[PDB]
DNA sequence: GACCGGAAGGAAGTG
DNA sequence: CACTTCCTTCCGGTC
């Protein structure tokens, strides 16, 4: 499983809006609780030392692939558009 | 395709027009790409393969280490070191 | 503290 | 095989 499909998996979910949830509906996102986000990631690929600075590299790599940017001033907060989608199913 | 990238990077670097995105540096086979992202992408138009980044063509270099094809010069950004003794072995069947 | 991106190397897939 | 793909881990730097 690649992290753009788990993440999309907890966005689709409100009951995890508690961690993580859409904001707008240009498929910017922001993680509410970013530590609770790299936990389940972490508990999910087996990698119980999964933290958000890892986490959050992972997501820097999708710059150069144009899968996500980031929204820039916004704490936590990234942009998953359907362009972006469409890259990451190619 | 069939050509491989140590070969490929030997290419663009025997021809000095090529200098705007990858050069030779010192004298003893250190070079540098002075625009990745261009390697890449020459890299990903010879081979096919349209998605190919920095990332990407830098692990295929990081795996020349064990095989004594190149180093990295420890330090210097988007630099590393060719090796004849191990290009004279990759050239081998 | 976020955020950034270089660099190392594990691991699975490809063709 | 010889990469390709996608990270995980670490870390020095900017802001
Ligand atoms: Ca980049
Ligand atoms: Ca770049
Ligand atoms: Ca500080
Ligand atoms: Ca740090
Ligand atoms: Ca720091």
């Amino acid at each position: 499983i690649q992290l753009w499909q788990f993440l999309l998996e907890l966005l689709s979910d409100s009951a995890n809006a508690s961690c993580i949830t859409w904001e707008g509906t240009n498929g910017e996102f922001k993680m509410t609780d970013p530590d609770e986000v790299a936990r389940r990631w972490g508990e999910r690929k087996s990698k119980p030392n999964m933290n958000y600075d890892k986490l959050s590299r992972a997501l820097r790599y999708y710059y150069d692939k144009n899968i996500m940017t980031k929204v820039h001033g916004k704490r936590y907060a990234y942009k998953f558009d359907a362009h972006g989608i469409a890259q990451a199913l190619q």
